[PDB]
């Protein structure tokens, strides 16, 4: 599919056996979701945004399907205001920017 | 041309005739630049992300090159951690995401 900037890139995931919307976003490293009880073990982290940085738990091989497309990777988990996917699940499912 | 994301989607940009590197963002809802002088007049507003709030000054109708493609819009410049390119103007050029 192609999706046009005109508004926010808005998909459907799921994780951790929840749907979600996500917001497809080239300019994030990594790949943020708002607090979830996700099983398992985890790595305290930090990560920063535009106004500074919040606290998250690092999850590894965390199943993900972005839009019908299956991913796996690392998820951040914590108190963003927007579920964020980012470049490493992007690549994951092919994404390009094009123009 | 067609962009991967396996690396930062980073492009050269032009703003108030200064050569510049900026991340494309499509998680953007506006273009903010780092502090700089830019001919022009402006007010002052807040804008949000992850970590929080910070003040910047809002510029409008400033002509922008981004990867020899050209944009003119509305331009925020503040304390951002990196250029950052947002819908506003990713729109103009024509960017589209595809996967
Ligand atoms: C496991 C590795 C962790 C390492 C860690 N890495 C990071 O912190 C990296 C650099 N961060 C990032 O890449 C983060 C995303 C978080 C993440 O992926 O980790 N990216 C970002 O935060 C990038 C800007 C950026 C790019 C590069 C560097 C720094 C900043 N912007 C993405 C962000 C998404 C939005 C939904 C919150 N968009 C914005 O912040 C834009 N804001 C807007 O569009 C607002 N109008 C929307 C407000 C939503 N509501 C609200 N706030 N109440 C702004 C740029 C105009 C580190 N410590 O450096």
């Amino acid at each position: 599919p192609q999706i046009t900037l005109w508004k926010r890139p808005l998909v459907t995931i799921k994780i951790g056996g929840q749907l979600k919307e996500a917001l497809l976003d080239t300019g994030a490293d990594d790949t943020v979701i708002e607090e979830m009880s996700l099983p398992g073990r985890w790595k305290p982290i930090m990560i920063g945004g535009i106004g500074g940085f919040i606290k998250v738990r690092q999850y590894d091989q965390i199943i993900i399907e972005i839009a019908g497309h299956k991913a796996i990777g690392t998820v951040l988990v914590g108190p963003t205001p927007v579920n964020i996917i980012g470049r490493n699940l992007m690549t994951q499912i092919g994404a390009t920017l094009n123009f």
